[PDB]
């Protein structure tokens, strides 16, 4: 016996050779993408042999085995229906009506704080899925770049905990939501910002990453880090949005100066420089496809699902997902933690970085904000998602009424 | 083939009959207890045949089939390692070290608010486990009764949601934590108490249960409900602490009068009576074993693990562990949700009703409280439990560092 | 060939004969109810032959032919999927999600003008469907009686036109919406009330039905008419709300006196009597199921869908849905006609008698009104219904984007 | 089996030749025209073969399948009587007497506001039909050009909603009829014009189409759009009527200035320029044949029936037909909505752009207006049309007394 031939016969279906197109649509139907980095040796040796013998698209038992030999384990799990969502193509059908039912929520106002987020169309709306096994799906404006704005706050918090540890990082920032009037206090009773998901806490966290080095290297360090979270998909930077947050952030200068007064940074901090490094991290660009892999990295204990690389410590991922649970959606956070129960994080460009732990990561994006600062279609979509599947933090995996469980068979 | 004899041959050893004592120690090894209600028919048929032959206590393939036939389904998955914790014997050993390393915490103050919760010894300490499949283990003072006090707050909330629905119940009480700033206000900004786990909201929740009938019937109904949650194990009532909580609750009279003047009850409420019903519900007695079954009912989507009866709707259990996560441990709730990540609920008698969703339910009890009102040994124990197993709400089930996962084998 | 044998084998599945329950569940799957009046000969001879041999309960070619022969035309088209909605069982599933998402609409104020509409619970909520072919479905509090109030205005208008004709009836009442400046004037520029759906016009309409006869017979005639419109389902009368609307309708007395002054009644009118008759018609009781059949008569050209009886002339049906289109939802009529595009009529009890011409009739009921006077959940439902299917008056039956069309197969 | 011969055998009538005229008159009898754009490949190859062996007008089994092969789907539905109106030739017979009894309205007065609508004869009267499947018929003066005047309001409203969407567009214009003591207020209570079908509302919608660009491009953009709506039939422009409407529209200037005062345009609007663009859009020319195809695109969910192209989004068509229902016939709208129940739009030149949804589009035209501004022969025709068939918005498709159903056999 051998898994290469075991896999060979499962696609061969009693015939003696496999057309390679029949193999890739079998592959593409599992939800994997042929561009997947863990499939690259196999696609290399398929493209080589559809050159080697350009006659017959067809593959004998060793022509198949020489091609899938080096990734065979991940193709067995794909074809033996062992991915976390086994019937991925029903799931994407469901994603599609969830996307298309959120698509007709009219309302919201595009953030017009700066000329750069007024430049985005209200009818843009994209959602991208990446599961803990690399299965992907997108619908809508998923390859359109936009800035994370404060979707970067969990990502930089995780990096800070990864290099520094929870105890150090939480000498300087709290771990609870403020209370839903204190939309306007900077510090809790211990003179620490309430948590890493508010501006005062984010600014303090930004002050802890890669100390002792200038703002050019730190930005690279976070970008090197954000690159691996996305399995090297698109992570960019829009200098346009940086310059306009550069002279329209009197609040962050207010927070920055208030924090310097009450001695909330580590010794030797250049506060004004930390604000610029902060403003830059907010102008970093992604698409929903790029970002959903970042989200799935958090869904997968800190391992990038499409590379197998250890990006974040499990301690870092854990803290980041518990604070996104409770403080991730501005004033809607408690309502969100009750009704949706998923770690999510919103940003003013229209992003919602969503994580369904142990299953998948997501990014939803539509620029029209509601009156608390959260993308309207994102909020609607994430409600309909939990109303349809047992993904809520406190749904039961055995008795879940008439919800769906994409993790299961029939 | 047939499952009854298959089970016969796995116990029989290739030998020709099974001593009845070896069947029961094999049974107890899975963590079940012979008193299990879903095992009643099978233990009935053992007591019948241990009358027939008062020596020759060994059992045929056929007579083994005679007793186990009618509970064979849950006896096989018991013996095929298909319970949520398959190696239950080691897990309780680990529970045992956790219990006995928490046992050495000197500190804490026994509640002396009343002559009845001060009359309890500081050295009592009991921990009880019930898994979603019915496996049980206890260590320490697990069978001595004590009152839930405000461990009953999630339970009566669940009942309320069960009968009325989330939308009705949350016309009258919020669903967010108040904030470690607004721990001293009675109402949120919408003139509703912040959440069902603080006295102002609990009192309001108590006013919604089974309206239109007098307080004697109401108490009976909550007691019937608490009976099903515990699989008909011990739930009692201490008239002593009822009289001493009626004699010292100017706190609740203040809250009640404020809620009654401010139009926060449903119309036709006899507020002063509701306070008595409220005081009554807090004086209800349990043991840690009884209460852990109550807890496991919540861990199990609303099905009592030792009877299989659907007690609470999944909507009620989901909401109840969602509010226990964010508002369950008084001012320690945010620190608790961060470090422990389990829905828990504390009470001044020394109780912590703990839930590991999809795994197990628990009750720890030791009357010495810390200065936030939480049992000292209870808090220490749940820190050590999550520090040892990947039970935290946002641990990953695949990559989890140096933690242990009792759900798996080798 | 034979129409009965053809049906026999289509259900028999090639097997022996048909268990009587298999035919009955097959029947209910088309959406008809065994209570259907045009099915009653077939059900008479079903229980007639289930006394024949108290156990079979299986049915030959010629005993199946024995029962269905006399309704065979209506049963084959039901079983040949030829009703206006062929796959009725998903459609009701969809109605079910529509009902359950509107059920979460918090808002509204229950009418407290009278002690009789304040007595209703804010959470009562029912929706029920009857198609032009008699297929029925219900969800929620559909069997609870409530008064039509001014849902009766289209019905009595229809009665009036049926007996007198369009030209006579519109000597006394207009046929346009007044305009959202003239929501508060009684007469249009021709000294006629603007249309039959506002109180002055309804009051005038009440003055033309069965003139020359006393008010006791007049009420009987309208009740006989409403009986036929509902296929003899529930139509009642609340003398409480009648007595309470006559003691508090100074508005209507003002209207009556003004119309009497300006000579807007037919000669020989006892105006004060017509007001009493008008108040009576507003206190007529229905349930959502009864009233939805009334609606379905209007969807069906004036033929009762569950009896085949011609109740209203097509001239009356056209005009009444033409006026319900433009003047039916008080001040919300123009906004409703735009977005919903369905003839509807709202009433203060919380009813919306809604009609999808050529498809189905409906009645939704929830007592919370919004501040234009229309049931909140009723309005939300009719928004989502049209947001989901191509039922809007000026949707296209061929190119309709991603809307659904329950009228079609695949 | 295969469709070309199934069609061949249905026309051949068991015989072995088809004269080409027998196929073509069979074709016209369905109401299609040989000029139909979705038939031109079949007609190109038809007289190609009446050139190849140009004596012998007859068609073998293989020669018929060479000619009809690329348009076969639309040729079978035509011949299997599967168009929305199957007996088109009786229906047009009915259209003929409906036209001919309306020819008998003496009355009305021709618009003489400008010398260009006074130059038209009161006895001009044309009606043209285009069904949602492209079947056509006309009677009378159907090839005579005239301007849309305010027949353009539904068309440009649709263009705006197609590009802008319902919610944006109705930030600037209401969606209700005002009420008929209020044929004279400019703005409703939210300071928006009542609806896109009155001059103040139309002027505002004209201000939302293709903002930020010059007036020549804007006009071209609307002209390209109207061209697709008519399947590239006649859409013109009367520069004469433009000069006389810019010369005599002080109320529109009155309206324009009032709307400027009350902040009713989007920021950066050159109002006086928007009026000029508005005056141009009103002087755009059509015939009743061209215009009936425009109507049928609205009858057909936004697809031009004689080209198959998607021109308007289904949302745009829906909104434009709801507002033509209720505000389309000036002060006569409510009476028209009641008795006729069809989305229609009238114009000062004498046109009525009529739509029977899911069936057909129409344009009736006779310049004599009545005292509310609607062509008398137009209004009379549309009463008798609905008086004869179950086309009213709230007729029943199953029980309709003694009316006709041209949709049925
Ligand atoms: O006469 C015609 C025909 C016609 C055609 C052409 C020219 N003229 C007449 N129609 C009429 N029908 N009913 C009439 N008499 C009623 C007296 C009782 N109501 C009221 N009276 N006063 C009121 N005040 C306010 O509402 C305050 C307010 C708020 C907002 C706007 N305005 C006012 S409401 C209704 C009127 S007149
Ligand atoms: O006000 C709002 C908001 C609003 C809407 C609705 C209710 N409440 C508030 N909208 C407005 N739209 N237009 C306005 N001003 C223009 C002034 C120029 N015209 C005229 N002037 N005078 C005129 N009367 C006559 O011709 C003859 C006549 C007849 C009857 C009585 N009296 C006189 S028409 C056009 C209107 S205000």
């Amino acid at each position: 016996p051998s898994l290469e031939d075991l896999l060979f016969y499962t696609i061969a279906e009693g015939q003696e050779k496999i057309p390679v197109h029949k193999f890739i649509t079998a592959l593409k139907s599992t939800g994997l993408r042929t561009s997947d980095p863990r499939l690259k040796e196999c696609m290399d040796m398929l493209r080589l042999t559809l050159q080697t013998t350009s006659d017959g698209v067809m593959l004998d038992k060793d022509l198949f085995k020489k091609c899938v030999q080096s990734n065979i384990v991940l193709l067995t799990q794909a074809f033996r229906r062992k991915f976390v969502i086994p019937d991925f193509m029903s799931f994407t059908s469901h994603i599609d009506e969830l996307y298309e039912s959120a698509k007709k929520q009219s309302g919201g106002k595009v953030a017009d704080y700066i000329p750069q987020l007024a430049k985005f169309s209200p009818d843009l709306w994209g959602v991208s899925v990446c599961t803990a096994d690399g299965q992907r799906h997108s619908t809508g404006d998923t390859k359109v770049p936009f800035c994370l704005q404060s979707c970067v706050k969990p990502l930089k918090y995780a990096i800070a905990v990864n290099d520094l540890g929870t105890e150090y990082v939480h000498r300087y920032v709290g771990k609870e939501p403020s209370g839903l009037r204190f939309n306007k206090l900077f510090l809790n009773e211990d003179d620490k910002p309430h948590n890493p998901m508010v501006n005062a806490g984010a600014i303090v966290v930004t002050s802890l990453i890669k100390q002792g080095v200038n703002n050019a290297e730190k930005f690279d360090y976070v970008m090197q880090f954000l690159n691996k979270m996305a399995g090297n998909e698109y992570v960019g930077f829009s200098n346009a949005t940086f310059q306009s947050e550069r002279e329209s952030g009197d609040r962050n200068f207010a927070i920055g100066y208030y924090l310097k007064e009450k001695k909330c940074f580590p010794e030797g901090t250049d506060m004004v420089g930390i604000l610029d490094f902060y403003f830059q991290l907010c102008s970093i660009e992604v698409t929903c496809e790029s970002a959903s892999v970042m989200a799935a990295t958090l869904a997968n204990g800190g391992f990038c699902p499409i590379t197998g690389e250890r990006v974040l410590s499990p301690e870092a991922v854990r803290n980041t997902l518990s604070l996104m649970h409770s403080c991730g959606m501005y004033d809607f956070s408690g309502q969100f933690a009750f009704h949706v129960g998923l770690p999510a994080k919103s940003g003013v460009a229209g992003g919602i970085l969503l994580v369904v732990p142990n299953v998948m990561g997501m990014m939803c994006w539509s620029p029209p904000l509601d009156k608390m600062g959260n993308s309207v279609k994102g909020i609607h979509f994430c409600h309909d998602l939990v109303s349809l599947c047992n993904f809520h933090n406190y749904d039961n995996l055995r008795h879940f009424a008439k919800k769906l469980d994409p993790r299961r068979e029939g």
